[PDB]
């Protein structure tokens, strides 16, 4: 059972909007919205969305596997060895948020301070003392963006696995000699940095020039979660505020995906007339180019929705019914909707991108969708006895060895319940960079934004005030 | 009673090193070290220091007043009006960490998200609704460094006050017409941005070219806290690890100040032979140019300690006894002392500078000295009933107006106990940017690093593990 | 008769290598090599070439017309109006080296100092006094690269004409309102800058992603000049020095074009065995990325010549027979051939690019091919009586009005003999920027590098020494 | 007899303004204005000047020697060896326009293409073949500004000589070991790059913070050429156009120097009332910050001429009588004087700076003052038989060894007549970079702008039209 299986199981359920049923439902951890900073929903005047992995949650592991396969095919196409074609995506390996070290060809799981939690070279998980040879301080400077690439998006899951497969393959292929920084084949030297750049370029190519979108749209039921409660929640949002879409995707793809997402034999609820997806939005903006969107942005354009092409000219007019915009900036949204940043709840999955930038640059309120959380929460709740043991061990050690070996063992057994690279949010008792970023920049979070359906219009989401050590 | 009065009162006390006395002493909040992240002192192999406002804590408000007076004199010298000479420093106005908005000429106190807590234009504190005219979202983008300057150092206290004095003066002087972005005098327009740049340039000039250092060194008893326990703690550090100085100051000034700091008729303890200040350090580095120091740094040079001039040439040799270094980088320290970053505890007052950068760039452990904390902690403890009331009011409001007016009143009365710009760490129930940065980057903090004297050699400083909302 | 007709007529002639015949032939202006700086051919050890418009001279106006048509089709494809499809390339309009002013939508012909010689808005040639409204000093700052784009390559001929066609079209189309900086259609505004960027992007797309290369290679006889003397000259060069190819083109295209260029039923001369094009080169380098090539370059790669794909890895080996390189830098050539810059004669058409950069960055000797010179020289020689009259008029005016009107008339009549935008090299008595750049950076120049065939192995090309005014 | 002796001898002569006398006087090469591009004086509406080395020509070698001595004193002051104090300026060594190679510590004289003409390491002039070890292509990339510094101003004459003295000193001092890129003293290594940076910093310090200006103004007769014809020419300019000063110097220094320059017991001519220097200018601008001046410039300020300080505020008003401006941009001049660039003749000595930039950025007309030309022209005319022999030898060699040795000998003997580094304008038959830049960017040039006094109001300065080789 993948995280998207959990999402689809919940998607198949009809909405019981009886107030006591709703109160009962959001008691359950899987239907809750979690709160890092207090948020009075009555003050939200505009609800904004990203599309990919937010409105359109791609099914796992099918979609990752498709991306993986097409990326492999592209690399072979440009000259990588035929053996790559024998690789097959394995969802049990990657966790989101890993760092690829282009100098030494390692995948690293780090905390918020750049401390090493896990280090794998290909499929070889490197123990603590061997890690010191390459990382003397068990630390990386993660903003050395020439060396380190942080694989923070769900689109980066296939390349996370592909990188490890490639390191493994070249290491074990007798044609290549393994060196500290890459592989030697006579008078050719393939650095890990060049290999990474080829992988990155290929993934980009698959998305922008290859067949990924075409293969997705030709089998939307295989690849995209669909939930009849989606128009219900969007219609409710539109009763109390404005609703907008701001997506990096182009109009043609957006239209295909959104049409699918709303393709039911009814509108907001069973028995109601179906309505086009566009009617659920006060403002639709495609080709957003986030994160540049949250700064200078790009020229505001208008989509000719008959052809899917841009009209000639920068668009200088007002918000009008039926118009679809392209490019622009976050200020476009504010201006056209008459909103100030704190009046906006922006809903998306890109934590290091949309969510961080909308918060830091514009003071928008944020809701982070974490598609994998459906599965993570299962594991967290099922294995809470392991975590509790780990807490007790840390506490007992501190108050003053055999205890350290036990801590290592429990840490490993806990982490392996999530996958080879462990939980998105931690390794044992140590939080990841990703966990830290969610706490810092996501006002609210959940496995799906559909969980807002279970809270009333003017709910006050509450978090405890943070105190300094001397104030506590 | 200023914060430096508190520091000097504690400095005058002899050290009772009986273990039970030490345990009793660090119970008291004023002699504690506070802990944001756990730190096992037994793992620290090197103790590093900054000088200014760390080893050499300048007395308040005398030193700020001197800086203020010399900066005013410099501005008048370059053509500012003679009326500036009637200004007098007032320590009850500035709090450290305010943001000068060069567009509208306001001092702003913000939270970690750029939300406005306080806004003053000159000496006029602007209420919430009037704040919306210039800050529609009650928010600033604090990394818009062309517009906003964050006054984060204690050296910035006099200019914090001077900026407000200047805005007040020009506003009320009939020769000038007050405009949105500056002041008009016929065919001359002085923007707030140009005024700020003159102030910044003048403060820099006073420190680097003017008489501030000369006036300080000619009356060190007036201007610099002195504590006989300083050589005791440094000598104890040197029994268990290496000790280093890394200061932006030049050798000649460093030598004057450090000689004063060690000028007692004894060495580490009463009855022991006096020893030169240099003997307490395994490595002395001046002209550090932090924060560039924590990246590429500058060429490593050697000081001719007879002349106080640099020797000709980049220094390419090993650590040797009696050598004093100039420039270099954080890697110099690591290389010469044989240390990895987590083996180092770096002690300084510059949170946004040395402490943040040493942590983020190098994974050093950090101890933040906060000179004003001696006074802040007094006020915090004396007015804890006001804070507790504020907590109860927030809690009562949330569980569902007259209560809001009460919250505003209590917030104001609490804040005014600290000064006109309130606590370094908060306004009412809201934490400042500065508080957030201390929590994030200072592993340990206190009003003085001398508080380490009260903890044993291998003490384990403990902080609770942070949990995400769904983990709690 | 186009310039490429002249080149092909000369290409059809067999080579008479009798020394007296060769001496007679290079007497004629059309078969001469012209000399800006003295060059002793005996000191040249390496002859290097570009491919496009150097070895492979595209036929005119056919090739420009193809590029024009495909660029138009691309613009219509992305949403430009269908009326564009009625445009047809006109070779009598563009001259190479014009400046597009993206602010006001003008094509400008300038001198080396940025002084305006010609200004056309669409097809309206703007007289001197109307030019002052937009160019008060009849001057542009040509290095303001945000505003001005210099159309210096033969690939820029179709877009030169397309820009004028578009300005004309939008000006005369009643749907658009002509404004100073672009065109208004209700709530859409198309700036000249945005229009130019679309044109530039479309031309790039046609070359890199569209069908231009495919359409060229499917009818090479229509599109590419072919000369049996080419292998004769290259074989002679290889008797006295090394020969190299450095092209921005990819291997697959290079191979198609070069195979065509050498496809005769003989090798260097009639009666000799045919030899593959690769055998004429000591070093073949594709994907050169000039001008970056003349600085840091890119990673050196090796082409798998069976597949046309790159081999995996940076190539670290020596020059070997049959290897084809990709990327690298000008230092690659020097290292592998054992050459110093002044030992190299580099032959190309890109004056502002390859020729200027190889000279300035590396001190290479340069030979500039100017494909249009075959026609320009015809016109120059036929209309020399007009030029002589113009000289006499300038001289008579200076020694001290009706004469100015005559000067304007003769200038116009002369210029119109070349085309609507006049000579590549001048307007009347004033030299263009392009002329100045040829003099400054091309040691040698001619309509074809084949003219080197008519000079002996160790010929001394001589130019007069330049004297300052006080030295003369 | 120095070049400034020649200038002062001509300065001492009264002006005979009889038209036939003026015609006779400017026949002589020393009183001529030389012409690179034609210039109709009747079209000039504004005459602009720099001050230093233009209006105020510093006497040689006295002024260079003063600068040299103060720079040496500063280096010794910051820790250079006492032996530096024995150096003494020698005007026979430096020629302006040399390139310091910070990698290998050489002074280089180059042509316009970066080809090496002369190479000296300290005082050792390196012959051609030894030059190849460090410069394999006898070429430098002169825009590699990290490595090469071009000493283009007369203020750079003392440091030109100082650099050679320092290389010589360290080479011959037994304490230092000479290495390829600097000097080793045990564990100290002084690179040539660090040595150059110290020299550059010291020269800057002498001008901006040291005593150079003070020592100059206390003995203006020793240090500054003075000519009673200066107010005569400026007064004549003001009869036909506007006159402006744009100087990088501050007001206080400008006022001292200009007051001296006009301190005669008369005004424009003997017998006329003296008038203040300011009355000769329609616009006076100080603190110009050229070359930034010719782009964005700096904020326009107004000088309080009573105090010599800036008034508070950006100046937003019109041109008014008696105002003195500070900062601003070249557009300030155009706006306030109502001029377009080609209406302006700008007169200065900084060829690579003011003259090049005003021409390239703004299309101003240019007059280059070359103070050394007074002496260079003497040598040129006296040794023209050597140059003529050299021309004959080059010509005889070309038409086809003993002749090459003769060419080298004559080249050396000619060059040595000018000084150790030869003529500003050439080495033998090869022109320097400086010569090329004068031809390219100075419309007019002479040893002094006073030579304009000898041409009538509406003189047409004529230069021959440049033709390409195929046009000739």
């Amino acid at each position: 059972t993948s995280w998207s299986d959990r999402l689809q199981n919940a998607a198949d359920m009809p909405a019981n909007m009886d107030k006591h049923a709703l109160k009962k439902y959001r008691r359950e951890a899987y239907h809750r919205v979690f709160v890092n900073r207090s948020l009075a929903m009555e003050k939200i005047k505009c609800f904004g969305f990203d599309m990919d992995y937010t409105l359109a949650v791609y099914k796992s592991p099918e979609y990752e596997s498709l991306g993986f396969e097409l990326t492999v095919e592209r690399l072979v196409s440009i000259g990588y060895p035929q053996e790559l074609l024998s690789f097959a995506y394995d969802s049990t390996f990657p966790t989101r948020g890993l760092v690829f070290d282009t100098l030494y060809g390692n995948l690293l799981k780090v905390d918020a301070y750049g401390n090493l939690l896990v280090c794998a070279h290909g499929f070889n998980f490197i123990r603590g003392p061997e890690t010191r040879e390459q990382y003397p301080n068990k630390f990386i400077q993660r903003d050395d963006t020439e060396r380190f690439y942080i694989l923070n998006t769900l689109f980066n899951l296939p390349e996370t696995y592909l990188l490890a497969c490639l390191v493994d393959f070249f290491t074990n292929c007798p044609r290549y000699t393994s060196c500290e920084t890459g592989f030697k084949d006579g008078d050719l030297f393939m650095s890990y940095r060049s290999m990474f750049q080829d992988v990155r370029d290929a993934v980009d190519w698959v998305h922008y020039k290859g067949s990924l979108k075409e293969k997705t749209v030709e089998n939307l039921e295989k690849y995209v979660v669909k939930d009849g409660k989606l128009p219900l929640l969007l219609s409710r949002m539109k009763e109390v505020g404005k609703v907008f879409l701001a997506t990096n995707s182009d109009y043609k793809y957006t239209d295909k995906i959104m049409t699918y997402l709303f393709d039911f034999p009814h509108g907001p609820k069973p028995g109601s007339s179906h309505r086009p997806w566009q009617s659920y939005f006060d403002l639709i903006l495609v080709d957003a180019r986030k994160p540049l969107f949250f700064g200078e942005g790009t020229v505001l354009r208008q989509v000719d929705t008959k052809t899917g092409k841009l009209k000639i000219g920068t668009y200088t007019g007002p918000l009008q019914h039926g118009i679809v915009y392209s490019g622009g900036s976050s200020d476009t949204i504010c201006d056209l909707l008459g909103a100030k940043g704190k009046d906006i709840l922006y809903i998306g999955d890109h934590i290091f991108g949309d969510i961080l930038k909308s918060k830091k640059r514009q003071g928008w309120r944020t809701f982070l969708v974490i598609p994998e959380f459906a599965q993570e929460l299962h594991v967290w709740t099922d294995k809470s006895s392991l975590f509790e043991e780990l807490q007790s061990l840390d506490i007992f050690l501190a108050e003053l060895s055999s205890i350290q070996r036990r801590i290592k063992k429990v840490t490993h057994d806990m982490d392996m319940c999530y996958g080879m690279m462990g939980s998105l949010f931690r390794s044992g008792s140590r939080q990841t960079l990703f966990a830290s970023q969610v706490m810092r920049y996501a006002d609210l979070y959940a496995a799906s934004f559909i969980n807002l359906l279970y809270y009333p219009f003017s709910y006050l989401f509450r978090a405890a005030h943070v105190l300094m050590p001397h104030e506590s």
